[PDB]
RNA sequence: CACCCGUGCAAAAAUGCAGGGGUCUAAAACUGAGCGGAUAACCUCUCUA
């Protein structure tokens, strides 16, 4: 199922001039040159330890059998022939967009007769795509509740503050929007970015500088810019002092929190590991534990230590409920034992495991490999793991916490994560960006960024080894330090999720908490304020207060939900039975019994139905008696504790279902803001390439129309379909007649205003900002893609209900009500702006082909 | 179960086979990671808000 060429070890098959360079897998993603192929002749590079031998070379195929791992044989294609054969006959291929010459001429200073620089440039574009997703998400988080979309680094707070007495309404209203935002309590959910210990809100200067660095990032990543500001993400060393200082202060605090007293906070794990590693010096063990836990070196070593631990401790008896309070320490130190074993004594085994994982053809093969390695690790570490578990008793952890250890930090401090004065402004800004995401988004951003920078570094080293012109342009010299940025980003990914600067739950936080949970309609605003006074006690009982704080405010599900949704809006969206039920049967049985075992005191369909009924009929007053049972201990068998765990299961289920809905909707919108970022970027790229595209702000389909060669005559596309326009397209995607005809037909069925509104509700995330009203009447939710496009099309209907709509748009909106679901034709109608990129158009207009995790059938 | 590309055969211009694709998607292999519905320098629960 997986690629045999990768299993055989073929990292890449490049193409420079008439020669073809085959590269192999090094340490991780490092690429080492293996063979150079010049017209059916192969010259073996990397003679000692070759990853693969190539037993026969043809002009149209390189047969390669694998040395490393299982001896698998593969056939690989000649890149010079990538667009030749059955059509001069050997030329370096162009990218699908046919933008490769312009990308080379823009990132570097000249066209390149090879097939490596474009490979690097597409990874840079992937970087910008991910940042376009996540700066947009951060701005939507700040706007959830025309100002954040015009924030420029060029003006500091000392110049933005002069807009208090601005004689002009635009500047005065911008400053008033800034004040109305900082005065918002919602900044308390952005506490890492906006709250400092003195917890107080950061001063207005830092408050504004965070917003400027975030909004300018969004503007850069979505709007292709002109002038010096086009390279703003890469010329960040020119940031003003205020922005540098705010980047520093936001980045330093997790670093300072973790490495100020690493011995003290990690004393329990350090001591119990010193018990296992008696022969090891305590300073060495402390440095290794920093490397493992803070720096996360156990994840960079080319195999899943987490998978090995899970397969080793599968059924040995540590799945019992007793260790749940211990399980974090137990898993951490099992991973540490495995790690230290792999650097110290099982380095050969780690290499022999990475090789067989790379050479494996199936996930079943990877599973068997991990299982066998975990069997060996268990048989090696039965007593080590038993010692770890025994020395994690509650009394034992208490005594370990009270003990005094004066461990030498000289060897530890050589591994301390660099402070903000050493890391770069780009990675500091990336951390500041990460301050406005959930944890899953945290990973999807920072791990993808380290992947892309690692790819760029590997390409740069390959081109240096081949002697190719590696020099980026003076404006893109940022990527000449790609190795340094990769190191910084991996270091940041190590500790980005490790620190949470959570604040004491404010009164407005508690207001959001019950609003997201549900209140009876008849209760007035003063009544809700009186219930807040009851929670906060204006003898004393903070039981319900603490229950609401722990279960709702401190739940990252609710944290996410107030990051990207008004609590009242989320509560309203909790009332759509089809959409909540859809998440209900997406959560598996294993994760449904977790809630039902507490919400019960028989069939899974009935269980999910009643769970969804509870999500629909949930309110504060069902939990208003939490002052009685919150003081109980969930682990006990008292009825107060049982009811406490029941309410915890209900609240967690509701918040998690809403979290899943909102996260999936935001992810689907993230794919479309990728699409529109690509539209806007490729517009400028094609304009540089001499394509006649024109202004795309006015009409977002200008790019696809320019690529297809069609032009609207009197507002409608009057050019018909013929093979000539298909074959003379501006890119490889639309060289085919069938999908050219389909995209032309769907272009004729769209309109400028609807497409512009779709772009606006995608970038500004208004479809989610108004999720409650955009989800009112939905019949079923076959997938999150369907729900997102129903929200989008309902948003389009609401704005275009009292305006002139073309016949096709009217038919789409009528089909919206004829059966209450999104229009599978409207999606491809307003998705035409990125129809030029046929793969993206197909993915974003066809369900099943949208997401990788739930693949479905193509609708042709 | 997308798109494209190479090759072999049938084709009279596209279908079976076998593959490849970092240079096709959110999308190369190991990882990291997402899907995903607890993970986190900090035992847990209570406490503190
Ligand atoms: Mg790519």
């Amino acid at each position: 199922t997986k690629s045999m060429a990768k299993a055989a070890g073929v990292k890449s098959v490049f193409a420079v001039g008439n020669t073809v360079y085959m590269t192999s897998f090094g340490r991780g993603n490092d690429a080492v040159l293996e063979q150079k192929i010049v017209d059916t002749s192969h010259e073996p590079l990397n003679i000692d330890d070759p990853a693969y031998q190539l037993n026969v070379v043809t002009m149209n195929g390189y047969s390669v059998t694998g040395h490393r791992g299982e001896t698998v044989s593969a056939v690989t294609d000649n890149p010079l022939r990538r667009f030749n054969g059955r059509k001069p006959e050997q030329s370096v291929p162009t990218d699908m967009l046919c933008l490769k010459p312009t990308l080379e001429k823009k990132f570097f200073g000249k066209e390149f007769d090879d097939n490596i620089h474009i490979q690097l440039i597409y990874n840079i574009l992937d970087i910008e795509k991910i940042l376009a997703v996540y700066s947009t998400n951060a701005i939507y988080a700040l706007n959830n509740m025309d100002f954040f979309m015009k924030r420029t680094t060029d003006e500091t707070f000392d110049d933005f503050e002069k807009k208090k007495e601005s004689t002009n309404s635009r500047e005065k209203a911008d400053f008033d929007a800034f004040e109305k935002f900082i005065g918002n309590y919602r900044l308390a959910y952005f506490a890492d970015a906006f709250y400092v210990n003195k917890n107080v809100l950061r001063e207005d200067k830092e408050l504004y500088s965070v917003l400027t660095l975030i909004g300018k990032l969004r503007h850069w990543c979505v709007h292709s810019e002109e002038g010096r500001a086009e390279f703003w993400l890469y010329k960040l060393d020119e940031l003003k002092d205020d922005f540098k200082n705010v980047l520093d202060v936001v980045y330093n605090r997790p670093v300072e929190e973790i490495n100020n007293r690493f011995i003290e906070n990690n004393k329990v794990n350090i001591q119990i590991l010193g018990s296992v590693y008696k022969n090891t010096d305590i300073a060495e063990l402390v440095r290794s534990y920093y490397e493992f836990l803070i720096t996360k070196k156990y994840k960079n070593m080319g195999f899943s230590i987490k998978k090995l631990r899970e397969s080793m401790l599968e059924g040995k008896g540590y799945a019992d409920k007793e260790y749940d309070s211990v399980r974090n320490k137990l898993y951490q130190m099992t991973d540490f034992i495995l790690y230290t074993g792999y650097i110290n004594e099982d380095s050969d085994r780690a290499d022999d495991l990475v090789n067989t994982l790379r050479s494996s053809l199936k996930e079943d093969d990877k599973t068997t490999v991990y299982c066998k390695e975990a069997d060996y690790l268990w048989k090696k570490y039965r007593e080590s793991i038993r010692e770890v578990a025994d020395a994690l008793d509650g009394d034992n952890i208490k005594k370990l916490s009270k003990s005094n250890i004066e461990i030498q930090e000289d060897k530890l401090r050589k591994c301390f994560i660099s402070y903000a004065d050493s890391v770069s402004e780009f990675t500091k800004l990336i951390y500041l960006l990460t301050r406005f995401l959930s944890g899953k988004e945290i990973n999807d951003l920072v791990t993808t960024l380290i992947n892309k920078f690692d790819n760029i570094r590997s390409f740069l080293e390959i081109m240096d080894e081949l002697g190719l012109d590696r020099t980026f342009t003076a404006e893109y010299s940022f990527f000449e330090g790609s190795t340094k940025y990769l190191a910084e980003l991996v270091e940041l990914n190590s500790f980005v999720k490790s620190c949470s600067f959570d604040i004491n739950a404010k009164r407005t936080m508690y207001r959001d908490a019950l609003d997201i949970l549900g209140i009876e309609s008849d209760k007035t605003e003063e009544d809700i304020e009186k219930m807040i006074d009851n929670i906060l006690q204006i003898k004393k009982n903070n039981g319900l207060r603490n229950f609401i704080a722990s279960n709702v405010i401190d739940s990252n599900r609710f944290k996410y939900l107030v990051r990207y949704g008004n609590p009242k809006k989320i509560r309203e969206t909790a009332k759509c039975k089809p959409a909540v039920r859809f998440v209900l049967n997406e959560i598996p049985d294993a994760q449904i019994e977790r809630y039902y075992e507490a919400c019960c005191p028989c069939s899974a369909n009935k269980r999910r139905e009643k769970l969804a009924d509870m999500i629909a009929e949930i309110k504060f007053e069902n939990f208003s008696d939490a002052g009685n049972y919150q003081k109980a201990n969930v682990t006990s068998r008292t009825s107060e504790a049982e009811i406490k765990r029941k309410n915890q299961a209900i609240i967690r289920l509701y918040l998690t279902v809403m979290y899943i809905m909102l996260k999936n909707l935001v992810n689907v919108n993230a794919r479309y803001v990728i699409a529109f970022h690509c539209v806007e970027r490729d517009t400028k790229l094609y304009a540089e390439s001499g394509l006649e595209v024109g202004n795309i702000e006015k009409n977002k389909t200008n790019l696809t129309m320019a690529v297809m060669g069609v032009k609207l005559e009197n507002g409608i596309i009057k050019t018909e379909f013929d093979k000539s326009f298909a074959e003379n397209a501006a890119n490889r995607y639309l060289r085919n007649a069938r999908w050219y005809k389909l995209i032309l037909d769907n272009l004729k069925k769209s309109e400028r205003a609807v497409v512009n509104e779709f772009r606006n509700t995608v970038c500004h995330l208004n479809a989610i900002r108004n999720i409650n009203i955009n989800i009112k009447e939905i019949k079923e939710v076959e997938n999150y893609f369907a729900l997102y496009h129903y929200l989008i099309q309902k948003h389009l209907e609401n704005r275009f209900a009292d305006k002139k709509v073309e016949r096709d748009t009217g038919d789409f909106i009528s089909k919206l009500e004829e059966h209450k679901t999104y229009c599978k034709d409207f999606v491809k109608a307003y998705c035409t702006p990125f129809g030029y990129n046929l793969v993206r158009y197909k993915n974003l207009t066809i369900d099943g082909l949208f997401d990788k995790n739930y693949p479905g059938k193509d609708d042709s």
